[PDB]
């Protein structure tokens, strides 16, 4: 089990930035999206590696409804539902070419990764994520077991605030992780 650690996924980022200080009274002001997530279910952050579905059989649109992409279709008994909130999620700056880095506690391997980015013109701070607002930026082949996976992504013509959506199909069984990372291309 794991997540995208760079550019940090929504819940990994909330954990990394606030986990040592998760009731900090400045969070509501400085990072309202993390604040509402911590208020809804702190375990969305403590269990940062648990954002998966089993048994999708590759049919992700059938199991991840529009507006529920960042929670993996309200997966894991709703633990990550707050990640579907619409608002000014904290971004990580990226260059046009950037590496998606995943950390995997179990070295499952990947059958493949799919990486999408929100289209130019889509505003993640005011619009719910939908499949129709994504553009595919990479698909990979398989990765052998490792504690870290790196996907070298290359984009051009993307500016400002976007969401990267990384889908990790693990190799040990039909299990899939759905990772939203807010990014800023500048
Ligand atoms: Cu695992
Ligand atoms: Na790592
Ligand atoms: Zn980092
Ligand atoms: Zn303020
Ligand atoms: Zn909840
Ligand atoms: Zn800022
Ligand atoms: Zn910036
Ligand atoms: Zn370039
Ligand atoms: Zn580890
Ligand atoms: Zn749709
Ligand atoms: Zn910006």
């Amino acid at each position: 089990h794991g997540s995208v650690v760079d550019p940090a996924s929504r819940n990994y980022g909330c954990w990394e930035r606030w986990g040592d200080d998760f009731q900090n009274p400045a969070m509501a002001d400085e990072d309202p999206m993390c604040w509402q997530a911590w208020q809804d279910d702190p375990n969305a952050m403590w269990n940062w590696n648990g954002l998966y579905r089993n048994g999708s059989a590759g049919d992700f649109e059938a199991v991840v409804p529009d507006g529920q992409l960042c929670s993996g279709g309200r997966t894991e008994s709703g633990r990550y539902n707050s990640l579907d909130a619409v608002g000014p999620w904290q971004t990580t700056d990226v260059t046009d070419d950037f590496t998606v880095k995943l950390h995997d506690q179990a070295s499952h391997g990947a059958d493949y990764f799919l990486v999408y980015v929100t289209k130019q013109g889509f505003d993640p701070a005011t619009q719910a994520l939908t499949w129709g607002e994504l553009q595919q930026v990479a698909r990979t082949g398989s990765y052998g077991p490792s504690q870290n996976y790196e996907i070298p992504v290359s984009t051009s013509g993307l500016t400002g605030r976007h969401v990267v959506y990384t889908i990790w199909q693990a190799s040990h069984m039909d299990q899939t992780y759905f990772l939203c990372s807010d990014v800023d291309f500048g």
